[PDB]
């Protein structure tokens, strides 16, 4: 579809049978979903943002389908304000910005 | 233009004699840009992200020209570490996701 940006560009995601809403995010580099459990192993990592740095739960190799798109990668779990998608899952669902 | 997101969505922006590279970011309700001393009246403002919260001083009806398209709005500035172009001004250069 096309996404117009007078609204927060919500859409619905489905992982691991659960449906959650996450935000289309270009400014971030990475995607990072609130608390969650997500079966297999994690590693811990530090990432920052603009209030500072967190600590979060690296999962790799996680299928998302993001608004009907299907999506393997990388997915950090965490006390992020909001479910954030980044680049490096809009990148897999061919997410361009136009103007 | 089409920006696809394998890197950071930067562009230069230009406000006054200022000429600075900002992020396209469709997961910022606002406009944030690095600490600079604007003229005229602000408001202080608490924004939340990553990490948590920082102090921003709110300007109104600035000026600013991304990628060479002009816009005009509300323009938060503060202790960010990279400029960011929000949703309140990538509609007025006719920004939209597309997948
Ligand atoms: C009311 O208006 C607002 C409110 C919040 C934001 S936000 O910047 O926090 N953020 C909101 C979102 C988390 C829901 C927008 C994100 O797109 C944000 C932009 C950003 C990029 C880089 C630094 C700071 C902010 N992105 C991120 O939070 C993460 C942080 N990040 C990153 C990567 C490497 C290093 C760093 C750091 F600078 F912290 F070292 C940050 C990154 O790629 O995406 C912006 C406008």
């Amino acid at each position: 579809p096309q996404i117009t940006l007078w609204k927060r560009p919500l859409v619905t995601i489905r992982i691991g049978g659960q449906l959650k809403e996450a935000l289309l995010d270009t400014g971030a580099d990475d995607t990072v979903l609130e608390e969650m459990n997500l079966p297999g192993k994690w590693k811990p990592k530090m990432i920052g943002g603009i209030g500072g740095f967190i600590k979060v739960r690296q999962y790799d190799q996680i299928p998302i389908e993001i608004c009907g798109h299907k999506a393997i990668g990388t997915v950090l779990v965490g006390p992020t304000p909001v479910n954030i998608i980044g680049r490096n899952l809009l990148t897999q669902i061919g997410c361009t910005l136009n103007f």
